[PDB]
């Protein structure tokens, strides 16, 4: 690539390694700095010639990384594994580790102009309306509004088979590419398949063992809620499109993905005519903007003493979609260019209270980035990729109590009975519980299509039953293998791990648990509030500053005092509403779970062509 990023001589002892890593993450901040900016000046203006600079700098990359990686095993490739500082070998298992440099340079650019087709394709699909095609919607914001707000039958589900018939079907041909040269890669770093690499950052020798226990545990809530939202879109939608012992149709959460379900809340309110907390519609009557959403969860972190928001953030992210007719990604993300210097964020922000929450699970991202600037590069990530994940989370949690929405203005009254509770918490659960199937899912999905168990003939297939059987959801419309209803989910077709998104939902109740603690507080856990702990903000700063020097395990025990994962507390923030949705199930007679697993909803009358 150039010769002063390339590596020189170093001795094959361990004090030579030390002095190799330092040469390394010196000469690597320059590579992942022009990597990552020309990812930004793609990703916020999307065209031909941005995607072909981010190819070359993706080549550039994969150079650097061959070069030092080859260097490493080279010197280190037996006597690596036996060294006594911990983090060194650490740093040097993830060096020799070349990924998609172990490819021909034939190959690297198949595998790279893959990755930005496969991205184009996903962020610029627009949906059209059949008869007059003119006014064709995008995903976000005029898929998402509708999804959230319609209910309408027909209306939902026009948007929902529109948007993966846009998205999907021309991904399938592209991501059977990648998958097999994205296997080939890692194949050669020892791996069985890309998957046992993603795997491998979690450092668990009984990983999915311990998933799966962890799932066993929280699927009764699950089901419990499951039955009760089905229930209620049963009265709303008639016993013909809903089947009250089947699996929901997957248009009617409120969510293209259904994988939160905090949208449909004002259908399923346990006690209404209390005051709304879903505190959207103030928000929107006061004139909350993106500018205020992003302040005040920047205010929530200096509550705690960690850092706000550097000079450099506020002038170079995107809080707003553009009004210049460009073509963005409006997938939210956090960004660092590993200059330890400019932080970022790309959000088309609506003002929304789960919006808000978003705003902060971003900003946990860049809080994070912040406190490990100062560590070598290759320590610059969380203690594994879920706890990068549950920063921002965690804060949500304290933010979303109805004392604290009251604090900032959003909600005028809290009176604290048994009846308000309720509803709080069941509105958190549409948030927190419902996702956990799809969380659990996803990459399921993916490490069978990356270890051979499903080709692309059981794409679809495969897909359907992992969302039937987890999430207790079924197709509104037929679907075959032309379809491919992965590829409308984000992060199947700009590959980044979703597992990450599990570990973290149930690790942010670990995290609010031993803060609230650390608090001083007492009493009911899901009512804490951890806005102006500084002593809770001092236990924060040292898993962020610790960064990925030490293992997670050992990160987690001096926090939470455990060694591993953990849904107790989970279960215990949300005990009352779980007694509360088994009561309410056994008095209308539910049956759990979908026994009449093959059940689909036939399609509307005039559907499309008259209902429009
Ligand atoms: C809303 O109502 C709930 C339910 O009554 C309140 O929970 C109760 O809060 C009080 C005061 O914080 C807690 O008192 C504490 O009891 C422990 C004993 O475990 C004691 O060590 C402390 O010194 C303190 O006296 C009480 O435990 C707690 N009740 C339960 C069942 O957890 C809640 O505080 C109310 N929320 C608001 C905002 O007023
Ligand atoms: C193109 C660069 C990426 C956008 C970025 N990488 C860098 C070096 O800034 C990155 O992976 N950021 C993670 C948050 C994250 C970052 C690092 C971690 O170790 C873990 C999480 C992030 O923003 N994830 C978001 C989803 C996302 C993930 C990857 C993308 O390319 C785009 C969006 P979120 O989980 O907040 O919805
Ligand atoms: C979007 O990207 C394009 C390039 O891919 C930018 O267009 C160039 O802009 C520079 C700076 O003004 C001009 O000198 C070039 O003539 C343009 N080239 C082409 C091919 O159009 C464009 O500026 C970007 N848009 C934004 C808002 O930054
Ligand atoms: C896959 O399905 C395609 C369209 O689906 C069919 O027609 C639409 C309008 C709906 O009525 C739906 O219920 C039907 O299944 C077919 O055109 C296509 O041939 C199918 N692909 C394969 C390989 O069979
Ligand atoms: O809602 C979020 O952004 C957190 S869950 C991850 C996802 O969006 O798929
Ligand atoms: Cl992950
Ligand atoms: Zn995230």
């Amino acid at each position: 690539l150039d010769p002063g990023l390339q590596p020189g001589n170093f001795s094959a002892d361990e004090a030579g390694a030390q002095l190799f890593a330092q040469s390394y993450n010196s000469s690597a901040e320059q590579v992942l700095f022009q990597s990552v900016a020309a990812s930004w000046a793609h990703d916020t203006n999307i065209t031909a010639e941005n995607a072909r600079r981010q190819e070359e700098a993706a080549l550039l990359s994969q150079e650097f990384a061959e070069a030092w990686g080859q260097k490493a095993k080279e010197l280190y490739e037996p006597i690596w594994q036996n060294f006594t500082d911990p983090q060194l070998r650490r740093i040097i298992g993830a060096v020799r580790t070349l990924g998609s440099a172990n490819l021909p340079l034939a190959k690297r650019q198949q595998y790279n102009a893959l990755l930005s087709n496969m991205s184009r394709i996903y962020s610029t699909a627009k949906v059209c309306l059949p008869n007059k095609t003119a006014t064709c919607w995008s995903l976000d914001p005029d898929l998402t509004n509708i999804l959230a707000s319609s209910r309408s039958y027909a209306m939902l589900l026009f948007a929902w088979e529109g948007w993966h018939n846009a998205a999907g079907i021309p991904l399938k041909p592209l991501y059977e590419d990648f998958t097999a040269l994205s296997n080939e890669a890692y194949k050669q770093d020892g791996f069985t398949d890309t998957g046992a690499y993603w795997r491998s950052w979690y450092n668990s020798p009984t990983f999915e063992d311990d998933l799966e226990h962890l799932y066993q545990q929280l699927e009764p809530l699950y089901l419990n809620l499951h039955a009760f939202v089905r229930r209620a879109l049963h009265r709303r939608y008639g016993d013909r499109y809903i089947n009250l012992r089947g699996p929901i149709p997957a248009h009617l959460l409120g969510d293209m993905w259904a994988q939160s379900w905090e949208n449909i809340y004002d259908m399923v309110v346990p006690f209404p005519d209390k005051p709304n907390l879903d505190v959207t519609s103030t928000m929107l009557q006061q004139g909350w903007n993106a500018t205020h959403m992003f302040r005040v969860a920047e205010e929530f972190f200096t509550s705690l003493e960690l850092s706000p928001m550097p000079p450099e953030f506020w002038e170079g992210s995107m809080l707003e979609k553009p009004a210049d007719g460009r073509e963005v990604v409006c997938h939210a993300s956090a960004w660092d260019f590993y200059n330890r210097k400019d932080f970022r964020i790309k959000q088309c922000t609506r003002v929304t209270m789960d919006q808000l929450s978003t705003v902060h699970h971003e900003m946990g991202h860049i809080q994070y980035y912040l406190q490990y600037k100062d560590l070598p590069v290759s320590l610059r990530r969380g203690a594994n990729p879920g706890f990068h994940e549950a920063i921002g989370d965690v804060l949500a949690l304290s933010v979303s109590t109805p004392e604290h929405l009251h604090k900032i203005g959003l909600l005028d009254r809290v009176t604290n009975d048994t009846e308000s509770d309720i509803n709080y918490l069941l509105k958190m659960a549409l948030e927190k519980i419902a996702f956990l199937p799809f969380g659990y899912l996803v990459d399921q999905w993916r490490w069978g299509v990356f270890s051979g168990r499903t080709p692309p003939s059981r794409y679809n297939f495969d897909w359907w039953y992992l969302r039937t059987k987890y999430q207790g959801i079924c197709p509104p419309v037929t679907r075959n293998e032309t379809h491919f209803d992965a590829g409308a989910k984000f992060h199947v077709p700009n590959v980044t791990p979703y597992i990450r998104y599990f570990v973290s939902f149930v690790l942010q109740f670990q995290f609010h648990e031993a803060l609230c603690k650390e608090a001083g507080y007492e009493g009911p856990l899901h009512q804490c509030d951890i806005y102006r702990s500084t002593k809770a903000g001092a236990k924060l700063r040292k898993v962020l500053q610790a960064g990925s020097s030490r293992p997670w395990q050992e990160v987690l025990k001096d926090m939470v005092g455990l060694d591993a994962l953990d849904a107790q507390p989970l279960l215990k923030y949300f005990q009352l509403v779980t007694q509360w949705l088994q009561e309410q199930n056994q008095q209308n007679g539910e049956v759990l779970g979908w026994p009449e697993y093959q059940w689909h909803p036939p399609l509307p009358d005039n559907y499309p062509e008259g209902i429009d």
